Parts: C-alpha cells; structure tokens; sequence
C-alpha cells in the first residue's frame, strides 16, 4: 500500500471530533499552528515532543503516533532506496 | 532506563568478530562517519538506517526504529515532560 | 552498561498495543511467569525462548541469545574479572 | 548439520597443543579437573566464567566461547522442540 503520512490520519480523527480546526489542535497541544498545519499536509514529521502532547490529548500512546510516522517513513526509504538496499547490503 | 538503539548495535557487533565500525559501514553501504554516530548515540537511527540494519542482521526494520522511538521517548520526557502533562488539555 | 535481554523485549512490547506479559506468554506458547521473569531480568534466555522470540519478532535467535551472552559477560567480569585476569595464565 | 558441542571444539584445541590434557588445561585456568572432563564429554555447558578463563588462556574473545554453545543450544533446541515451536508460536 502507499505511504500513508500521519497528519492524514491526523485529519482524519480532527473531521470526526466535531469538525475541529488545525488552530483548534494547535491551541489545545500548545504548539504553533504552523505545526500542525505542516503536519497536516505531509511537509513535517511527528516528532517525541508532538507525540506525547497528541498522546495527551487524544488520550493515545506516544508510541501509537511515532508508529505512524515510522510505517510512512519505511514505505517513503523503500521506494527512494529499496531496490538499491537489495543489491547493496550484504545479508549476513 | 534510556537504551539508545547504537548501544544495542554495538553489543550485537562483538559477536561478529568484534567487527570494526568502518567494516559494517562497508557491509551496510553507508559512511563510516554514520555508523559511528549511531554507535556512540550521537544520532538517530533513520527509516533507511533501519532497512539496512533489518536486512543485514535478519530482523525486521521496525525491531530499530522502535528502540529509537523508545528513546526518543524518554528524552522527550525528560527535557519536557512535566511541561507538556501541565499545558494539553485532554479532549475528555 | 549492563543490559539485559528483558530490558529490550519489554522495550519492543510497548509498540504492540502495549501487549502484556500474559499476552506475550500466550503468543510464544510459554508460562507467563517465563515471560515476566525474563522482563524483569530474574531469568535467562534460553535457546528455545531465543526461536520463540525470532519467529514472534521476526529475527534470528542468535539476535537474543547474543544479548544475553553480553550481559552474562558483563555480569562475570563485576563478579570475577579481576580474579581471573590474576590467576589465568596465557598460553603465550 | 549436527550440533557441536563446544568441548568437541575445545578438545580438538587441546590436542593441537602438544596434545594437553584436561587436568594440564583445568590448572592453566584455574578451575576443577571435573569442569573440562565434563565440558570435554558434552556433559556441561560453557559458562560466561569458564569462557572469560578460556578467552584469557587461547588468546580469544569471550564472545567466541559462548557463541559456540548458543550454536549447540539452537540446534538442541530445534531437533528437541523446531517442529512444534512452528506450529506453536504466531509470526507476528
């Protein structure tokens, strides 16, 4: 399946709680709206720190989040580099 | 306890012939310098970090990226995690 | 740094759900006190957990059973090293 | 193949050096004659002790050691459990 980058499911679960706004989120996490919103539309990785304020929030796992953004940052390696990968490393 | 995903690496590499940094730098394709970072948990352990290392040592890439996350965790928590549990407001 | 083996299983078990002792047991196909035992590093792991472990995990059972041997080695060198440095003669 | 038993290894060693005998290699190491019989004979297993006192006295690593009876101890372990630990335990 293609990447799927988690500010997509982000969106997702924001449309669900009544609609709620990117500035919404961003005032809720204490973070800039710019964050999120960069989040959103895939130009930014969740990081620890935005994990744990989402885990908070969304009364979620850390793990649950940085999960997410590591399946989308494999499929993106896999695509740029897998094939690459099979000829280069020597599997022991 | 945060267990950096280089000591692991490290530990693992003393059974392969005490094998040196540039040489698994070699067998994975990447810089020397990399390698060294990441052994001396100066730098974390990338999605294409975590192919190589999956298919070099017979594991999955997300056994790695996990133990990053781990850690990454923990020092999120403890540069800021008593200032995130007093700022987001839980959706409940 | 001493670690051992339990420390990274329990680690790895955060991102399933945040699986539990009983339910890893399950899994395996051992007792849950096995399990627990070995998380809390009371117990070792033995060549047979070692499979269990790589056919759940997706690695080789040398990947454990290498952790184990390290922390052992560390274990015997706080314990004995400076005496056995004193009374074993090198061949040479 | 079969499993080795790390003393089979060991006394092969022995043998090459001016045909040593076990009581010859027990003082050497400083350990009960009745430790090297029995690890001779496959009747014992090569302890983290015994393979810090056998790394010092051939010139070694540890690792080297332990690493042979982990080879053992897996492949004990597969003709004594491989089949059921296949239909046993979930690949995750």
């Amino acid at each position: 399946m293609r990447p799927i980058h988690p500010g997509e499911i982000l969106a997702e679960e924001l449309g669900f709680l009544d609609k709620m706004s990117a500035n919404q989120l961003a005032k809720h996490l204490a973070i800039p709206t710019n964050r999120v919103t960069a989040i959103l539309n895939g130009a930014r990785s969740i990081t620890a720190d935005t994990a744990l304020r989402l885990a908070k929030f969304f009364g979620t796992t850390p793990e649950f989040w940085l999960n997410l953004q590591d399946a989308y940052d494999i499929k993106m390696a896999l695509k740029k580099s897998g094939k690459k990968i099979e000829k280069e490393v020597t599997p022991y």
